């Protein structure tokens, strides 16, 4: 690619990489939520 | 819409979706940080 | 600056800021994983 097409393509690839990283953060936060809830339930 | 406006709107919608997920994750991490700190303060 | 170069520079500055935010949150979730693991290991 080249020109505007290369510039748009770089932006889209970087968005896709950020999207994959965000999806993994969502599931790391939900796995934490479950481990923290288990600790809270145990202490109670 | 089509052509460059369609392509630029697809990029802006994807960037906005990623920004919204980061703002929801910032709140979920603040809530987990407070819950983890309360567990650590109880245990100590 | 104006036209397409202004629109593209605005998208690039916003995408860069979102990528920085996601990398900070990847480290913050790993810090909370370590804290939660310490709590689990002690309780066990």
């Amino acid at each position: 690619v080249s020109g505007l097409v290369q510039q748009q393509n770089n932006i889209l690839r970087a968005l896709e990489a950020t999207q994959h990283a965000v999806q993994a953060l969502v599931w790391g936060v939900k796995q934490l939520q479950a481990r923290v809830l288990a600790l809270e339930r145990y202490i109670k």
